């Protein structure tokens, strides 16, 4: 416990409303705010980029996009200590992006201050039924009793389970939903809305956020978890 | 146009009935489901005021779900409660099951998180009786065990009191809800309150859009008012 100390441990990220923008990287400053100021993980869902239920065509451009930022992004990750970390299926992707995928995982993993979580093809629905999937093989194999199954045991199987409970999570484009987006994890976070479009999204509104949760948590405490 | 939410979720938190004007607005206007947490290990003299409190509630508002064609429904771990309650519970479904026009869901001993964990219990419960192969899960199959999938999935989930958490309320049912925060405690929550949120709603599906089960559903329903 602390009086002075209120910075969340894990920050979720839901990065929306470059479709209603109008006219430099905004992720950037960010990632590099957040492991310099100590969070300990930020996970990211491209609200838009990652919604692959497009024509063919525009999928095949987005995996495309989505490799090159991978490759641009791992020196930047090993020069400010951050692991890079994908959640989501990988059972369907081309053979490439899930290499790509282990390699920007495995060069970033060795000295790292912040984990940063990138959601590829990613559902919290699909993340529940995939802990749900894994521990009904180890009931299979024995390995679980079905009759114990509660959730701190459930617990053990969703994704990032290795990680904090999500503390804040900041939604920007103006809607009000978390979009089936760390559904598990976000359970008792503090969740910030802004209308602020992410292309326009600063450093300055994001310390803001902070600030907002560090005054939520005087105001309504911590939760159970 | 104005959009109308399918289920409506409550978080009743505050740090004359409430409950009461804002049920009879949804019957009103069409809401097909409504469910409710009042928010909040304690004294067990508490509990069992709590839990007598409850009972005589459940009471009161029988006669009620019947005036107004509403089924009542709990959700929540039942294996805790006292068998009184749990035998009134089973009463008040039974009773009002024959309404048809909006379901009025009270969560009981009820988490997010235990509603998840206790559908992944039962799935691997068949799977351990040789029932289901575990390669066959998925979102699909997984649904069918958590609590209220028979019904639409929440559009919008009001939290009064002021925080802006969902604390572990419908986690799996509202994962494409509208979310509406209010610094406005429980008690003081009036159906003006209420008429606001909707209309806030109606407002966010016009500039965001409604989400895919919801467009699935009103096509549903189109075909079927015919």
């Amino acid at each position: 416990d602390s009086e002075e100390y209120h910075l969340p441990q894990h920050v979720a990220i839901i990065m929306d409303g470059n479709n209603r923008f109008a006219k430099k990287n905004v992720l950037d400053p960010i990632v590099e705010h957040c492991v310099k100021t100590g969070v300990r993980a930020l996970t990211v869902f491209a609200f838009s980029s990652e919604n692959w239920n497009r024509p063919q065509y525009e999928v095949d451009l987005l995996m495309k996009l989505l490799e090159e930022t991978i490759h641009e992004q791992i020196p930047r990750m090993k020069k400010f200590n951050i692991a890079l970390r994908f959640i989501g299926d990988r059972s369907r992707l081309p053979s490439h992006l899930v290499a790509l995928m282990e390699d920007a995982e495995q060069q970033t993993a060795h000295h790292e201050a912040m984990t940063l979580t990138i959601a590829v093809s990613y559902g919290g629905m699909w993340d529940i039924a995939n802990a749900a999937k894994q521990v009904a093989q180890a009931v299979s194999r024995g390995e679980i009793d079905a009759d114990q199954i509660n959730v701190d045991l459930f617990a053990k199987y969703v994704s990032l389970n290795d990680l904090p409970a999500v503390d804040l999570l900041i939604r920007t484009g103006g809607d009000f939903r978390i979009s089936n987006f760390l559904l598990w994890q976000a359970a008792y976070a503090e969740l910030y809305f802004t209308d602020t479009l992410w292309p326009e999204f600063t450093v300055e509104e994001f310390d803001h956020a902070l600030n907002v949760f560090s005054g939520r948590e005087r105001r309504f405490g911590k939760t159970s978890e």
